[PDB]
């Protein structure tokens, strides 16, 4: 026995936070109790024109099986005669795509700090075997606590071909065999990782073209004083080879991982509970 279903009169909206192709995401507050949330509206013509049914279906399943800290919570949903509505957690602190430009790099206290928790997520994520697919700084939000908090899960995956994410992160299995699969998201943290310290993702050019090109020929290079540490993870998680990427399970999982020199000083029991590092 859940609570009545909620309706748009239950809150007042407010700014629109953003807006997609296929929705907008407007910050609202439910009036009945003066709690915000971050509401993404989606048209259920435009979704149903452009066939979205099984990306909307999908989102909302794969939302409502996470129950994690460090993930966007679904609370609610609900529609009307013309539109969609998902109560999500509102992340505070926007996302950390911001943050890496406003600082511009990441020191290695930093780097160290919020790598593990995205290793942490995508460790609690791959072991209910779902791929996001698209995970990049914007997705990764940070709450008020500054902790992250990672969204955009309607391209996400539930494990048993058709969607590409962000051109920069990319992996390129995903460029010769149209599949992806729990490798495509270490791909994509390696290419995190190397933006939290150099200040940019590694794979750069003038157009989606140039970047796959050199994705698949694996073109990049480490700037001159890149933590060491950090190199060497990232080297062994930007491999053309998606079967010998750490993480992996041909590689023997997270443990070897999570047990990279780099993270030598880190507790991974409970980062939720410790403090960010300004
Ligand atoms: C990449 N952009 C457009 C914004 C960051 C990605 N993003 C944030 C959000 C969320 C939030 C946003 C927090 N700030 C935002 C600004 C523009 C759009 C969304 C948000 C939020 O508080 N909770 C979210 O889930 C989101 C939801 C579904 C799909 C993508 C989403």
């Amino acid at each position: 026995p859940q609570p009545r279903k909620k309706r748009p009169e239950d809150f007042k909206f407010g700014k629109i936070l953003g807006e997609g192709s296929f929705s907008t995401v407007v910050l609202a507050r439910e009036l009945a109790t003066s709690r915000e949330y971050a509401i993404k509206i989606l048209e259920k013509r435009h979704i149903i024109k452009e066939n979205k049914v099984p990306y909307v279906t999908r989102e909302r399943d794969v939302m409502s099986r996470l129950d994690h800290p460090f993930f966007v919570k679904l609370y609610f949903t609900f529609q009307d005669d013309e539109k969609l509505y998902f109560g999500l957690s509102y992340a505070k602190n926007g996302e950390l795509l911001k943050y890496i430009r406003k600082i511009g790099s990441f020191d290695e206290t930093c780097t160290r700090f919020y790598t593990a928790e995205i290793v942490s997520a995508l460790e609690y994520l791959h072991g209910k075997g779902i791929i996001h697919r698209d995970l990049k700084p914007e997705n990764i939000l940070l709450n008020e606590d500054m902790h992250i908090q990672i969204t955009d899960f309607g391209t996400a995956k539930v494990l048993s071909n058709s969607f590409v994410g962000t051109a920069q992160y990319v992996s390129p299995e995903l460029l010769t065999e149209k599949s992806a699969c729990k490798s495509s998201d270490l791909w994509a943290l390696g290419c995190i990782i190397y933006q939290l310290v150099a200040g940019l993702p590694p794979f750069r050019a003038g157009n989606e073209y140039l970047i796959f090109q050199k994705i698949i020929k694996l073109e990049y290079d480490f700037p001159e004083k890149f933590f060491p540490k950090a190199r060497d993870l990232v080297e062994k998680l930007l491999v053309l080879d998606a079967t010998k990427r750490l993480g992996c399970e041909e590689m023997e999982g997270y443990g070897p991982l999570k047990a990279h020199p780099f993270f030598e000083s880190v507790t991974w029991e409970n980062l939720h509970q410790q403090t960010p590092p300004k």
